[PDB]
This record gives structure tokens, sequence and C-alpha cells, in this order.
């Protein structure tokens, strides 16, 4: 469920690569904002320095990746951003049916303001059988825009 995927895994591994210069595996406290901006996060300097103040207990001021992955768990857990996508399916089913017209759904993928390109729908289309009926459910749709 809100477990991390396989690929969440890589994506958060290859922003903490970018900043890895000592092939130590592991990174500073100083680039760790820059690394959770990369994935599109802003988090204020203080919301940053409470979760150094527990990290930093063993005086290192450095995080590995294992750790890395216990910050990103800790903001996307009991809110995962599934939960987002879905509850914004939900305003695009008027009809409380759990079903909406192909354009209703790649619509509330574009009015959420996600930095999706009509591109990579096209592809998500394709094996979301989105014809043969004429209407589709988003929870399917919902897993692919998180990550395949």
């Amino acid at each position: 469920a809100d477990q991390l995927t396989e690929e969440q895994i890589a994506e958060f591994k290859e922003a903490f690569s970018l900043f890895d210069k000592d092939g130590d595996g592991t990174i500073t406290t100083k680039e760790l904002g820059t690394v959770m901006r990369s994935l599109g996060q802003n988090p204020t300097e203080a919301e940053l320095q409470d979760m150094i103040n527990e990290v930093d207990a063993d005086g290192n001021g450095t995080i590995d990746f294992p750790e890395f992955l216990t910050m990103m768990a800790r903001k996307m857990k009991d809110t995962d951003s599934e939960e987002e996508i879905r509850e914004a399916f939900r305003v695009f089913d008027k009809d409380g049916n759990g079903y909406i017209s192909a354009a209703e759904l790649r619509h509330v993928m574009t009015n959420l303001g996600e930095k999706l390109t009509d591109e990579e729908v096209d592809e998500m289309i394709r094996e979301a059988d989105i014809d043969g009926d004429g209407q589709v459910n988003y929870e399917e749709f919902v897993q692919m825009m998180t990550a395949k």
C-alpha cells in the first residue's frame, strides 16, 4: 500500500547520487535541502534543521541512503501522494460511481498542475484500455502517475 515501490527507491537513489561526490554512498547535511529540492520538495530551513537535529545524533553531520529512505517515508507514509490524486479524481466523480470519461481523467491529471506531458499520458492510455467501453476508473491511472 503506502510501501515504497522499487521505483520510488530508485528515483531517490538517482537524486541521492547527484551529491555523493565521496563515492561513499553518503551526502552532507548542507546538501540535504538540495537533494529534496531536486525532487520538487521545498521544506523550510527549520523543518530541515529539525530532522537534522535527530539524524545528527551520530555527530557526523552526514546522511546515508538508508536513513534518506527513512526521511521520505516520514513524509509519504500515512499521507501517500496517492491520496492526493485519488481525492482529485474524486472531485471528478460527479456521479459517485467511481468512473469518469477518459477526457475528465486526462483533465484530472492536467488541472492538478502535474509536470505531465501529453506524450506521457498517451503511453499510460495505451495500456489502460480506454476503449472497448468509453469510461475508465482512475485507481489504475493513479498508481501509474505515482510510479509504474
